[PDB]
C-alpha cells in the first residue's frame, strides 16, 4: 500500500483505489496503473522533475529502503500478477530488486523528490509507475 500526497492530490495505484478515490476522481489510467483523487487537506510531498535513474525505494515486504538504479519510463510487457493479467504497462521503470504485490505504493525518491510508486514485481525486478511527467500535480 501507499500514496503520494502533493497539493490537493492523492496518487495511488489504480488497482488499490478506494470508493472515496473514485468518488473524488481527478485522473486515472489503467495502462499506467495510476489514479489521482482530490483531497481536502494540502499534502507536502514534492514530485521530482528530472530524468534521474538512481534513487531509493521503500519495500514494505522487507521493511527496508533500497538504493536502486532504474530504467527510463517505457511500455513494457508485465507477466501476470495477483492484481493484473499479463499485459503492457506504460510509463513503467524497472530496477533489480524485491517487489511483492503488497509493496505496491512504496515511494521511489531521488534528490529532486518523489519519482514514482511501486507498481510491478517478479523475476527479481521491481517496476515503478513514473509520475514525473504529470506536471499538473504541481498546480491548481
Ligand atoms: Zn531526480
Amino acid at each position: 500500500s501507499g500514496a503520494i500526497y502533493v497539493g490537493n492530490y492523492r496518487v495511488v495505484n489504480r488497482h488499490l483505489a478506494t470508493h472515496n478515490d473514485w468518488a473524488n476522481l481527478v485522473w486515472e489510467d489503467s495502462s499506467r496503473d495510476l489514479l489521482v483523487s482530490s483531497t481536502t487537506a494540502q499534502g507536502c510531498d514534492t514530485i521530482a522533475r528530472c530524468d534521474c535513474q538512481t534513487g531509493v525505494y521503500y519495500c514494505s515486504s522487507r521493511r527496508k529502503h533500497y538504493p536502486v538504479s532504474f530504467s527510463k519510463p517505457s511500455l513494457i510487457f508485465v507477466e501476470a500478477s495477483e492484481y493484473y493479467p499479463a499485459r503492457y504497462q506504460s510509463h513503467l521503470m524497472l530496477a533489480v530488486g524485491h517487489s511483492e504485490p503488497g509493496d505496491c505504493g512504496g515511494i521511489l525518491r531521488c534528490q529532486h523528490g518523489v519519482v514514482g510508486i511501486v507498481s510491478t514485481g517478479g523475476n527479481g525486478l521491481v517496476g515503478f509507475a513514473d509520475v514525473r511527467d504529470l506536471l499538473w500535480l504541481d498546480e491548481e
